[PDB]
């Protein structure tokens, strides 16, 4: 096999029935979690923003070249990119998450633990499945 | 005709491009919205049971007769179900307008003034509507 992992489990039984009667109050939850997500980074956003106006009138205050603003600049603009490039990170896997627990179907094999333990513990009720 | 309204609004036209790119964030967003109904109906229900069951113990202390516990049994289950009944009217408006929005297209006919105005309110950007026929 040209697949290597530490450990693989099989998708045998989906209750389609449960996860259909509930999948409105689940997609939800998701979105609650992924917007605490968003909030969380506009919030660290603004400050750096702040912060960085801070910095800028401070240099202009002690009357400081071009060149020592320019630096500022360019850092608050990286760590502000870290930021939302962190963010959309976190997003991206809950994305994953949702993604294939509502595409769970029997004859489905999960490669990754990490991923695997994270659908049991957020849905293990609607599925099993073996190693 | 024997379809009877105040006034119809023609949608003349729908920017499916942003709708299909901004669709999975306002998806969440109505999500979220639904849960906040969900929510308060919830923890009002909840709270209403243990008022109901606390009273219920109140006319047990007093020694009432049962044709009374009865009632007041009866008037909470009334209660409990119009918290219910309530709170699903609302879900049952968030989704119409959610569904209208999504298979929203040119030359529909939106009849309901209150549903073309929260369309209009929730989604003007998105589309373009003309009251004349």
């Amino acid at each position: 096999e040209k697949i290597i992992y530490f450990a693989a489990y099989v998708i045998t039984s989906v209750d389609e029935e449960m996860r259909h009667n509930e999948l409105s109050t689940l997609e939800a939850e998701m979105a609650v979690e992924r917007k605490a997500v968003e909030d969380q980074r506009d919030g660290e956003l603004e400050a750096r923003a702040q912060k960085l106006e801070a910095d800028l009138a401070e240099l202009e205050a002690e009357g400081a070249k071009a060149d020592a603003r320019r630096k500022v600049r360019d850092g608050g603009e990286r760590e502000m990119r870290q930021i939302r490039d962190r963010a959309q990170r976190e997003l991206d896997r809950l994305e994953d998450i949702w993604s294939t627990f509502t595409k769970l179907a029997p004859k489905q094999l999960i490669v990754d633990e990490n991923l695997y333990r994270e659908l049991v513990d957020r849905y293990g009720e609607y599925f099993t499945g073996a190693m």
